């Protein structure tokens, strides 16, 4: 009668990793595919018409998540996970319908803010309660990286088919039955989950390896907020491709993706107090592919630049973030909203400056001066990631 309800606690755990990590899916989706179709209003190209009142209408999600994670921590410290995940999901499938219901400018600026909203809820929630549910150290990288496996699908491989879907049909009917998916989802979390004073966020920031992780977490992010509104219109002054091998050109960059949350998923069961190696080792490669894609003249050296740029977030967003568990863990007390706050604020602060600034900063210099910068940087964020010769400890 132990191992019964043993099991049934196993059932309970697994049924609602596999929820989070769909409703993870589609959310991705809706963030991929949303890009290609506002500036209307077979495959797509993701941006056009780059200029300051659209890339602020791009930007606002992450501005808007920028500006609310600093309160939606203590929420979520305060309160459970399902209670701000069941928000989450709600607010976003209300963003959703409104995607699918308007075609003006300020009401895609609403449903744009409304996804930053939803955002700074459901992705903390999620990731803290795949933290809490999994005590223990391999099984809390082994569901991290099947978290990460799902959102990498449904952020690489989701927009060359949501493109070529949303020419035939239209806008309405794809968006409506997606976020009937949405509610679906939301309400079967309601039918299976049935639903410590903390440490503040003023001092979480003080602590130097919070600020080394939540320093690495942007500048191995931030390439990929200045190399996805680019590369399109790029792509046609130097090779000048067909169409279809100009936006399809992150789709073959998601099966290295998975292969390196494997490696590093199985060979950090291994080592354990090798994290810290493992983040360097995908710095090296993030920085050797930004510092590799201007080079790429033909198609297919450009697509293997992409992938193995796509290879080392992989492992570094692998190393860091059950490292970042373990540390809140081993040094302050054992509460999962506040930190993981600190890491959305550390993705935002790239997706809020990247879509505003990218497109004049390559019309004033050049893209081969911004991809040597940002190489630059990558390989000069080196001695920084030294000092977690002390988390094994
Ligand atoms: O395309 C996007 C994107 C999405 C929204 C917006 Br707005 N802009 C861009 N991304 C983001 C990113 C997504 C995955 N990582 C962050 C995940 C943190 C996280 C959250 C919850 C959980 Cl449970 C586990 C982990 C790293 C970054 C990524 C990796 C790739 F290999 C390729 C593309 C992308």
């Amino acid at each position: 009668a132990e191992e019964e309800k043993r099991k049934a606690e196993e059932e309970k755990r697994k049924l609602v990793l596999v929820i989070v990590c769909v409703a993870l899916l589609l959310d991705n989706m809706l963030y991929m595919v949303i890009v290609p179709i506002v500036p209307d209003y077979r495959p797509r190209y993701p941006t056009e018409s780059e200029d300051v009142k659209i890339g602020v209408l791009f930007a606002s999600k992450a501005i808007l998540q920028l500006l609310v994670n600093p309160l939606s921590g203590p929420f979520i410290d305060r309160m459970s996970y399902d209670v701000p995940l069941l928000i989450g999901l709600g607010v976003m499938f209300a963003s959703t319908v409104l995607f699918a219901f308007a075609e003006d400018y300020a009401t895609l600026f609403a449903a744009r803010s409304l996804q930053g909203l939803g955002s700074a809820f459901a992705d903390t929630s999620g990731i803290a309660m795949i933290a809490d549910k999994y005590p223990e150290e391999p099984e809390r990288s082994r569901a991290l990286g099947v978290a990460l496996a799902f959102i990498s699908f449904g952020s690489l491989v989701a927009p060359p088919f949501g493109g070529i879907l949303y020419e035939f049909a239209g806008k309405r009917v794809p968006f409506l039955v997606l976020a009937a998916v949405s509610l679906f989802d939301a309400l079967l979390l309601l039918a299976v989950a049935k639903p410590p004073v903390g440490t503040p966020i003023h001092r979480l920031m003080l602590d130097p390896y919070i600020a080394v992780v939540a320093g690495a977490l942007t500048t191995c992010n931030i390439p990929l907020a200045f190399l996805e509104p680019t590369i399109a219109t790029w792509m046609k002054h130097t090779m000048a491709a067909s169409e279809w091998e100009m936006g399809m050109a992150w789709l073959p960059a998601f099966v290295p993706h998975v292969l390196g949350v494997y490696l590093t998923v199985r060979l950090a069961a291994r080592y354990p107090h090798l994290q810290w190696l493992y983040g360097a080792l995908g710095l090296a490669v993030i920085g050797a592919s930004s510092c590799i894609v201007p080079a790429c003249r033909s198609f297919a050296p450009l697509v293997v630049s992409l992938c193995g740029l796509c290879f080392g977030i992989a492992l570094v967003d692998t190393a860091l973030l059950p490292t970042l568990a373990f540390l809140v863990d081993v040094r302050h007390v054992s509460v999962y909203g506040s930190v993981y706050a600190i890491a959305d604020i550390s993705y935002s602060v790239a997706y809020a400056l990247g879509p505003i600034v990218a497109g004049h900063i390559v019309h004033s210099l050049g893209f081969e001066q911004l991809s040597l910068g940002m190489g630059l940087a990558n390989l000069l964020y080196a001695p920084v990631l030294l000092l977690l010769r002390n988390v094994g400890l």
